[PDB]
């Protein structure tokens, strides 16, 4: 089971390269997770709130056991992640994640590319104030795949919310336990707390999976 | 507060008119709701599971009080509903709902039009077996509007799920209480139990709203 | 073949009813079409440009013959139309069209419902200045169905474009000629010229279908 | 102006790595383009038709001059490409392209990741037979950006079409000529001819941009 982790996010936003590095910890018992990342290429020219999702589901447990992400982590077999975020704005944000495991410690390597954010939009003018709490709907179409969709919003300075949809496809190296594949769909409620500057982002995340309420 | 209700759904599916009528009850205390509807134009030529959403949020309470739908019902001012469902298939299903209130009794008049369902698709061949439990994400952009989006699925005979997205816009006659507008987003978990024949559909629905978990 | 037509559009926008009536003509030889409509319930509280699409494809010819819409008009069998427009805004606009034929004269009865347009948005503040020329992609999934999708935009006062996607499903009473079903996809380029006041909208539309270029 | 080019596409599909290499030529005068690519990691486990778009708009001229892509190529300043393809299936395909210019010769480096393709779907079972001709709608939101959206389809063995939407965001290093930014929207009609085996794909593409018809 995962106890600590580190990340390296690299790529570009509107054609401008950026690079983040940092580390944190988490409780595989309750899904809580926290991390701090810092830019290695100067101040970020975009809102830090779009990096939130791009900055460890292996910490997520399920009601009756481990989540497929957590089991694949404990297992060492792991999984790869392909995430697509489409903003009401027309902007696109793609994420490709890969992980490495070593005795409770996770090393994440995330390639993130974002484009089409309007120059006068909430993202480029850093008008987003936070990430709204969200609930993801997850399905397991086959024993090696998890699909998660989220209706996402970030409040802006002007009070209006900035909308987007997240679609994340997880591809596992080893078959997911028959126990897990049995309960579908699985929903995940998330909350985040963010404190950030121009070159540093601090995140606290809470995750809670459920099949019934 | 609502205690009983009745519905009249009319319109067409793939150009073929249909008409449903029926009544039921509900518990405004826990969001439970049940109803039975019957066709008045012969056997239904399409899966009954697409009618589920089209067959009363006024029964939905909130953790700290009434839901805007329930408050508008208790109030008598009410609201109108504009629903759009888009299936992975390419099929479209539009719903326009209007209600009438009379001492705890609700009368619903729903105009529903569906089109583009493939002749060999799950809907026209009645291959859907049920409606998967779902969680809706609701926001209140202004004091007279509620927007609810849902990632929806219905299992089929072949085991694969049939996907769709629901987008429902609620327009209220009177401003929604400042108390409600304060907590956003609001999520609603729903479960349904369906027993149906060619000209009769019986539905039991459970709804549970939550802001935190 | 159609030579003249009239329309009656009714329904509501953001819960506020509206009603339009008017007539015009068209050239079934080149797809040109023109019409004038006037409100019967006072000044329109929303941009007239969203009514453009809602204000006669039977005038549309194909390179090698008639379009399925035109053939169904000449035939008298006709077709029904289910249109869904989703704006980047979150606003939804549904259209249900039905026609009547009488010796080259078409009578249209359009039920249009729109909702979720932000009070400060381009539509409610009438900031749209025109409808951009567009190209629709049409497919015929079966002999009684035509599906048309369009990436649509309207320029605003602020210079930025307001985006939407149109999805229109056409259901025919009689099978579409095998000749037509043979050439897919079929694209339709459209241009519009609009002159409008608070209670009157004048439209000139040019349509040109093509399979190759 | 570009006369010849070569490509290197690498990445993965459903977690399985793949790598393509090849070269071709094109006519910057008419937008025609052709290329041959071969796998360097064994037979491809997926339909070659999804690689078509992933296998040079710099060859595209405009009616009144060069296309922004072609001008940036002739210029040497270039542009980067961020493409997102979403299939009706739920599958996602992301593309990140970068180019290099050297006296009429273009070298492309494309990172392509695809996920969520059903094991029994048209892509994984190689049931696609071709790419349908298409028309893209392009806009230039600012002097350094081009956004292109396409309603895309590929016929399958079973006769039904497999649907997807392509969204491509182009970010330029230098401002696009005022002349070009003046005419919007710009549409691009494309046709492809494909001959392919398990480790080799041959493509012929025809492109034609237009503002008016």
């Amino acid at each position: 089971l995962p106890t600590t982790h580190e990340v390296h996010v690299y790529g570009s936003i509107n054609g401008v390269e950026f690079d983040l590095v940092g580390s944190g910890k988490g409780n595989p018992k309750d899904g809580s997770e926290e991390i701090q990342v810092k830019s290695t290429k100067g101040p970020l020219g975009f809102s830090p709130y779009i990096v939130v999702p791009n900055i460890f589901h292996q910490y997520l447990p399920f009601p009756d056991g481990m989540s497929p992400f957590q089991a694949a982590a404990d297992d060492g077999s792991g999984y790869v992640v392909h995430r697509t975020i489409q903003f009401e704005d027309g902007a696109s944000l793609t994420g490709n994640y890969r992980y490495s495991y070593d005795g409770g410690h996770i090393k994440g390597e995330f390639h993130v590319v974002g484009s089409g954010f309007p120059a006068d939009g909430p993202v480029m003018t850093k008008s987003l104030t936070a990430v709204d709490w969200s609930v993801a709907t997850m399905l397991f179409p086959n024993d090696t795949t998890v699909v998660s969709t989220i209706d996402w919003t970030c409040p802006t300075t002007s009070g209006k919310r900035y909308h987007a949809t997240l679609r994340t496809n997880y591809t596992f190296a080893k078959p997911i336990a028959a126990t897990i594949l049995q309960k579908q769909p699985m929903f995940v409620f998330r909350k985040t707390e963010v404190k950030a500057s121009d070159a540093e982002i601090n995140l606290k995340e809470w995750q809670k999976a459920f099949h019934d309420l």
